[PDB]
């Protein structure tokens, strides 16, 4: 049956018709990452320290915060950049995924317990629209899907887990793989699985980022100490492929680039879609191996364990900060609940 994400990705990358991993671009990105390796952008602390919307505390509240956001961590792109969902929070302005986090903090500050399953298990579509309200005329995408998943997720947390994601965390016994597995098996919307060449492959974008984010928000300590944190892969979404294609690590075929430039919508499980995700996932594994080797070849001792989580976080932010520079190669478009 099921290949795990890393195995899935290797298999996809090796049998890919429309997407290509370019060793030269793998080298480049590794070296761009090397010069940054001592800075907060490739430390676990950077998750809090570079993102003011992320929770400060390492408590049950923060953990449940990470849960609700990674539960809804899918599909923020809009049809045009002039015409998107924006949320204002404490006099600052956020679009995309950050507009979700703003929306959450905004609700918490209003006093609505949006990070509590007791609440979001029975929250209405009308309430959800309210909480996620935009400050432009344009709504966040798939709000109906965000409502349905909240209700399903809340119920399951209240029934199986005492209404707290901290309980799920503790049950994983400091294993990131077990936490990822528990999540995938307990919460339907996280089942980020499809087909390729007649084998079941897995990506687990949201499940993996949820584990990474649990790790980050608890600062790699306590219930968020994970002995096996380096086993987590990148989180295969639509932005990380874009920024790997920009930097020269990923190459797309004529036909694929055709779709991307015209804004033609991909479907979840389309081969080309699957190939982009799988190749991206494997691409990052290769950049990580390159970087570690470069760090070795300069006879160094890093001050923290570099892993595929941290590279992903970095490259995602890079995506965000350098959007204008990437116009030339668009991100692939899809509407699904998985990313
Ligand atoms: N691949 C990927 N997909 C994603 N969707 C949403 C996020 C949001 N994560 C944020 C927290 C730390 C990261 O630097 C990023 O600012 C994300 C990602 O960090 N990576």
């Amino acid at each position: 049956g099921l290949l795990n994400p890393r195995e899935s990705s290797k298999f996809i990358a090796e049998n890919s018709r429309d997407v290509f991993i370019d060793s030269g671009g793998v080298r480049r990105v590794a070296e761009l990452l090397l010069a940054k390796a001592a800075g907060p952008e490739l430390r676990v602390e950077g998750w809090k320290a570079l993102h003011e919307l992320n929770p400060r505390a390492a408590d049950e509240a923060a953990v449940n915060w990470v849960f609700v956001t990674d539960t809804l961590n899918f599909s923020f792109w809009s049809e045009q950049d002039e015409h998107k969902c924006v949320v204002r929070y404490r006099g600052k302005t956020y679009s995309g995924y950050w507009s979700l986090c703003a929306a959450v903090n905004r609700a918490l500050d209003e006093g609505i317990p949006i990070t509590s399953a007791s609440y979001y298990a029975t929250v209405t579509l009308d309430q959800v629209r309210n909480i996620l309200r935009s400050d432009t005329d344009v709504s966040m995408p798939l709000v109906e899907e965000r409502h349905r998943i909240l209700n399903e997720t809340g119920k399951i947390l209240l029934e199986k887990f005492g209404g707290s994601f901290l309980n799920c965390v503790r049950e994983s016994e400091n294993s990131a793989q077990k936490l990822m597995h528990l999540v995938v098996e307990s919460f339907p919307s996280y089942r980020d699985v499809t087909l390729f060449e007649g084998k079941r492959v897995s990506f687990y974008k949201r499940a993996q980022i949820l584990v990474a984010d649990t790790w980050s928000v608890l600062e790699g300590k306590g219930d968020g100490c994970f002995k096996d944190i380096s086993s987590i892969t990148m989180f295969a979404d639509y932005r990380l492929p874009q920024v790997l294609a920009h930097l020269g690590a990923l190459k797309y075929s004529d036909d694929l680039l055709k779709k991307l430039l015209k804004g033609e919508m991909l479907s979840y499980g389309d081969r080309q879609e699957v190939e982009i995700r799988g190749c991206s996932l494997w691409c990052v594994e290769l950049i990580r191996d390159c970087l570690l080797e470069l760090i070795e070849q300069k006879g160094e001792k890093p001050n923290g364990e570099i892993n595929s989580i941290l590279l992903d976080y970095y490259l995602w932010d890079y995506a965000h900060d350098h959007r204008e520079d990437m116009k030339g190669i668009p991100f692939h478009r899809i509407r699904c609940i998985y990313y």
